[PDB]
């Protein structure tokens, strides 16, 4: 259930007798009120057509109306919200609508509210996948990340939330929203993590966090590898990543059996880059603050596990997050270096600023010990991503078909989408070096798709894709600066349909 | 008196009896010789008017003809110097005259000079006026900095200057110098200071020498803190910007006790950062080398104690030099990193380069402890402000409106000028952050309003006022290449008003 100081129920009694602090009701524009609203409406003799007779509510989408006391109801308030001329919604509008309810009702003094929408429509989803896209746009639209305020907000009185749903949907509704609730929470700890600064949330800290995921899950088993170790494997570039740093790097492997000792298991991969200064190789300091989010892809792994956890799906997931710190020091890697991977391949590090694949590409090695069915790996991996498809999209590669559309369909149900970019022969030889297997960067063209081939290198002997999240994963500026929780909602997703 | 190699006396004798190596007389351009040249003139039987009806001195403002021995006069040589065709000189005019009478003087053979300008008037300012600006000026002219040279220039023969003044005016005038010379003794310890290079002024030598000003000053108490202490302390902000370096920061704490008990102090806050790099946020190379002067607020805390300990002040007065070295490393502040200052106010540290005000804000919570009556800092703090004010007029900003024309006022009388610029509440929001209390830096708008936006917020329990001498501290290039000194000149004086 949400962890967020949130309850969601579902139930199907009639609105018009339901007691509640706030009866939430959608207006079309131009159209007719739909069967609840009618229903409340008639209870009230007609109160709510008349307000909407004159004409303060025009209905456009997530306009508001919000009434107190009306004749024959138990809901001390009324709230309407516009639904728009359509006859169905898309994805984007019902978001919308949502948010601009919990708007609202968070500046309300309800201790609860209940949601009478089901008679929106919203284009190709049914009762289930409508509750999963209202239930997580509501539950992550509660998060509050305010640790470091001396003054805090005063804490919300909405503590309740009922779905009002027919006999016949209900079900669906109850288990859209209950998989929702658990993906909210996931996203919950990784914006918590990605939103925390470098100086708190360094590698150590994160294997901390992933040694309490693991008190908190008893089917959770959890391992953390240190320098020492990583040695020991062999891990050179991912060792040479951390070295300019004061913080030791870590591997945190986490380890969950929820399938039957035959299931060859899922595993994730996660970019945990702490802080990426650029090394030697060193960024411009614009905007560089944002760099503490080159760990979100870490992050999006304990978020799925998170998820999956709650949920207690029948699967074997394995989670990699290769964790350092990337620093400028005496001791720091230098553009020029060249050192073995793990997998005995020599990399030529000629930037050290493309330092997500150096860690993940010892990962995807340690990962083929699992003997997996699918290898996931996730990361803010280039700032060519946020060029080729933005801020909404994130960019996904892999040397298998199936699974790469697996991927892209976990992300169309979830709304969280992410689009391929092709891995062509042709673009491998912009990695070929004069003096090592492997350049770490190719040039100025295809920056995204150069990344994915020389990770592509590393993930040859499983079925594997890669999810560039540079775009998706925060957001930059503005009041809602900070860490997204993508792509733990299609992450999630497609580990549920592969639970099936 | 002044400890560069110079005397200055005043004496009220016939200039045309005196016996001297060089007596220096004002010529106008196109307007009869004043009374103290006429005079001149008239022991010589006109030979000095004979010279110049020959025409090879126009008269303009410093402008010089050197003559010999003349007929009937003590003085080996007299030094015409023109004073240009005004009525009245304006402080940049005195200064010239003044300057290129010095430059005259010092290429001579000659022990001594007397000066015999008393007849030249200056707009604004009676006989300790101009005292002032002369006597300032000539003893700041002196300064040389020569020790790392391994050819040094030939110590100048002059070692000894006369103002000759009416004995009427002869007090001030005494007065003047004496203030003057103690002000320039100020001025080139902070000088000094400034010029050192920085893998010599760290800020453990800074704190030696504090400890060496006591011991040439009993009245003089210093206290130095180490990073142990700063830590006890809780100066987060202070601790975050030294952390990068090999070097150790220090608080330096002095305090001079010259009036009764019950006088609240006045403090004086420097920013002391031995060297800039910019952090992690790194500046670019060029003209790099002039951050070295970044510690040239402290060494005006230092110059203002040195010239105060001289003349005895009856004031109560506390120095905090807050020191640091700003470096790269691997263990360096990483911008996005949160910290908590000793006031308990987190700061989202989104720029490492803005690390002037993150030691400041510390040192301006700590001075809480002296109930003063204001309490002055000076920093060169933003490049801001000499796009605003250039190189000739600091920035000023406070939070109390007579403390402020105090200073402003100060500035006029010692032609070290200052400018406010106005802390509006409206900037303010620039500093907001969605993490923290407060963000360490705004936008590209308003940066030297903003960054003393920043300070306000840790001034709020006593009368303030910021000082931003980016513009004024140094000259940036050419054969004067070095740190001015100022404001000296400005604290100083604002120091002898308070003692009155
Ligand atoms: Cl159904
Ligand atoms: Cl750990
Ligand atoms: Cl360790
Ligand atoms: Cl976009
Ligand atoms: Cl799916
Ligand atoms: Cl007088
Ligand atoms: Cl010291
Ligand atoms: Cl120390
Ligand atoms: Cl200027
Ligand atoms: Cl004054
Ligand atoms: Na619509
Ligand atoms: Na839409
Ligand atoms: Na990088
Ligand atoms: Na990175
Ligand atoms: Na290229
Ligand atoms: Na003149
Ligand atoms: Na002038
Ligand atoms: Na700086
Ligand atoms: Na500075
Ligand atoms: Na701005």
């Amino acid at each position: 259930y949400f962890q967020g100081g949130m309850e969601f129920l579902v139930k199907s009694v009639r609105p018009e007798t339901l007691k509640t602090a706030t009866l939430v009701l959608a207006v079309g524009e131009g159209r007719k009120l739909g069967a609840s609203a009618k229903a409340v409406d008639d209870a009230t003799g007609g109160a709510i057509s008349a307000v909407l007779k004159r004409g303060d509510l025009a209905g456009k989408v997530g306009q508001t109306l919000l009434l107190q006391s009306l004749p024959n109801l138990k809901a001390e308030r009324v709230l309407l919200v516009g639904a728009g001329k359509e006859r169905e919604l898309g994805d984007r509008q019902y978001r919308k609508l949502a948010s601009a309810v919990l708007s609202t009702l968070k500046g309300l003094a309800g201790a609860d509210a209940a949601l009478a929408l089901g008679d929106l429509a919203v284009k190709g989803r049914g009762a289930h996948a409508k509750a999963r896209l209202l239930v997580e746009t509501l539950a992550d639209g509660l998060y509050v990340f305010d640790r470091y305020k001396s003054q805090k907000a005063e804490p919300l009185k909405l503590k309740k939330l009922t779905l009002l749903a027919d006999k016949a949907d209900s079900a669906a509704v109850e288990q859209g929203s209950k998989e929702a609730q658990a993906i909210a929470n996931g996203m919950a700890l990784t914006r918590d993590l990605g939103n925390l600064p470098p100086n708190v949330c360094h590698p150590t800290f994160l294997g901390e966090q992933a040694k309490g995921l693991a008190k908190e899950f008893k089917s959770l088993k959890v391992e953390v590898l240190d320098e020492k170790k990583l040695r020991e494997l062999g891990m050179g570039s991912f060792l040479a990543v951390a070295q300019g740093s004061d913080q030791p790097p870590r591997l945190i492997i986490l380890q969950y059996n929820g399938a039957k000792k035959d299931q060859a298991p899922h595993v994730l991969v996660g970019k945990g880059i702490t802080f990426d200064t650029g090394g030697i190789s060193l960024k411009p300091g614009l905007g560089m603050d944002e760099m503490k989010f080159d760990m979100c892809g870490a992050a999006s792994v304990f978020g799925t596990f998170r998820a999956v956890l709650e949920l207690q799906l029948p699967i074997n997931l394995v989670g990699l997050l290769a964790c350092a710190e990337n620093m400028p020091s005496g001791g720091a890697t230098r553009p020029g270096d060249i050192v073995t991977t793990m997998s005995g391949q020599t990399v030529e590090i000629l930037n050290t600023d493309a330092e997500g694949r150096l860690v993940l590409c010892d990962a995807l090695t340690y990962a083929e010990r699992f003997k997996p069915q699918s290898v996931i790996d996730i990361a803010t991996l280039t700032g060519a991503c946020i060029v080729a498809l933005g801020s909404n999209t994130s960019g996904l590669m892999g040397n298998n078909e199936a699974l790469v559309r697996q991927l892209l369909k976990a992300g169309e149900f979830a709304d969280d989408r992410a689009w391929q970019l092709p891995l062509f022969d042709e673009y491998q030889e912009q990695l070929d070096s004069p003096f090592a297997d492997i350049a770490n960067i190719g040039g100025p063209k295809a920056g995204t798709i150069t990344a994915g081939c020389f990770l592509s290198r590393f993930a040859k002997k499983y079925h594997w894709a890669h999810l560039d999240i540079a775009g998706t994963a925060w957001i930059s500026g503005g009041k809602d600066k900070g860490a997204t929780g993508r792509p733990v909602p299609l992450l999630t997703q497609y580990l549920l349909e592969r639970a099936k």
